[PDB]
């Protein structure tokens, strides 16, 4: 037993990370088959990034202005094109270590692992959640753009995120692997505001179930509320409203622990109004919303991957 | 910027994990060169584990009673021996993916990554700290024994931990790769008590420096204390005493931020007596002691590995 903010094993992703240089700008790219994917602002200079005209900038570039290195092995660029906010560089070699993979656009509240990289080389791995305002609260230094986020399904990698920028507020924004930004952000250096960040209620609930599974039950109370009246309290504290799909997703956690979703909601209700009063839950003095119901089930049953 | 509890990339370790079976007991082993390392309680039955006589049990076993699988590839066991609490199985094949590696016995308070495994297959990765009482607070289910903890130094893996058992209290105990337990635990199913768990003061201090680096400075106060008088407060709250080596290790964090170690100690002093009063620091409502000074420097400068 025990409970940890666990990330997916990163081995299959390490072998896909390359270093992309264009001009004096260097960042990370993702090498699958014979295509290298990277942020298109790699073609920007320091001055260009305030008001970049990407089509006009991309015109001045030819295949040989792009240097791609995979460790010590040089790749040769044969074609290049812009798909939304990512560049696709066709190279002469297919990545031998290309894993079975898929591109996926995740939804707010889902979780994934980030492999933070510099100069094409892997630095560290952490788990995080797509916030409801389509940002992530990550850990990125200069040079980490093109680092990717991913899930693993047995032997299959699902790439869902590419890092593009840090907002003046210290949070992080990026795209899917087709280059569409998550959220209303653009790849230019201007003031851009994220919305109100809210708490992911269904994840908190999944975490309470994890805590019951692991011996923390002090917060269980003898009260039963309704969905309307919980959501009425939820909205007051900047919590995402709970819907029926959310209750359905929690069904197996309900079944394994004998506690109805609505009863768990009533416990959360009380913590929101009264607080935790110094106590802790699974080690934490705050409510935690970076585990999905699937994460809890995976962790508490020991799902593995190739 | 930002700050995350980051783990090391696990790729180099994934390729070393095999599945070891003896009788009906299956667990994980570590395959480096032509030796497989695993917990010796693999040779125990369900009844044996209360009062195991390992030498007498190991006598009834021969090379062919040990089945080692690396994915679908079977390994053949040629020799076998017991070194303290680990078994060493000599196999006929050297692991092709053997990375440059070293065995190391870490000290309490150092951190490392755990690759949690089942049936020889990688499940997930998390960072943790060796507590001062030589336990770790991990996330392990039945079948995870022989999972290992490790650090990476550029292209070199430092194995420091092998998982052996969960205590009746829900915490986790294990050995180095030479089979010596960390702490006074034995590999038998009896009540074993860990000592008092204390907080790792030098790590907390490193984390305060990280927080100053990332914009959290509300806890900075205009007070200066002495080492004796801080330690006198430290011991009252179950904090590890601070020594001069500890102050020396923090020197570069002091230099980069302009804040003297002793001044930071005085800030911590106040949080210990007064609390955080609802506020948070780097996202957390508790003081955090699972980052070493080296972790903070690595994260805040973007150190990478092969
Ligand atoms: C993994 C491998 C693959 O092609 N798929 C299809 C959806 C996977 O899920
Ligand atoms: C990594 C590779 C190796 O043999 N060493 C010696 C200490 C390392 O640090
Ligand atoms: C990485 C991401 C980013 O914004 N830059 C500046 C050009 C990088 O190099
Ligand atoms: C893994 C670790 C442990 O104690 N067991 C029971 C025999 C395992 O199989």
């Amino acid at each position: 037993s025990g409970f940890r903010k666990m990330a997916f094993p990163s081995g299959k992703v390490e072998g896909c990370m390359v270093q992309v240089t264009c001009g004096t700008t260097t960042l990370n790219g993702l090498w699958l088959d014979d295509v290298v994917y990277c942020p298109r602002h790699v073609i920007c200079t320091s001055e260009d990034m305030l008001n970049p005209n990407y089509e006009d900038l991309l015109i001045r570039k030819s295949n040989h202005n792009f240097l791609v290195q995979a460790g010590n092995v040089q790749l040769r660029v044969i074609g290049h094109s812009m798909q939304n906010c990512v560049l696709k560089l066709k190279v002469d070699t297919a990545n031998p270590k290309t894993p079975k993979y898929k591109f996926v656009r995740i939804q707010p509240g889902q979780t994934f692992s980030v492999l933070a990289c510099y100069n094409g080389s892997p630095s560290g791995v952490y788990q995080c959640a797509m916030r409801p305002n389509f940002t992530i609260k990550g850990s990125f230094l200069n040079g980490s753009c093109g680092s990717v986020g991913f899930n693993i399904d047995y032997d299959c990698v699902s790439f869902c995120y590419m890092h593009h920028m840090e907002l003046p507020t210290g949070v992080h924004a990026g795209t899917d692997l087709e280059g569409n930004f998550y959220g209303p952000f653009v790849d230019r250096q201007t003031a851009q505001a994220a919305g109100t960040d809210t708490t992911i209620t269904v994840n908190v609930l999944a975490w309470l179930y994890a805590a019951v599974i692991n011996g923390d039950r002090w917060f269980l109370n003898r009260f039963t509320t309704t969905l309307n009246d919980f959501n009425l309290v939820a909205m007051k504290y900047n919590y995402e409203p709970l819907t029926q799909d959310h209750v359905d997703i929690l069904g197996p956690l309900s079944a394994q622990t004998g506690i109805a979703v609505l009863d768990m909601c009533a416990s959360l209700k009380e913590l929101l109004q009264n607080g935790m009063n110094g106590r802790t839950i699974l080690g934490s003095a705050l409510l935690e919303d970076e585990f999905t119901p699937f994460d809890v089930v995976r962790q508490c049953s020991g799902v593995t991957f190739q």
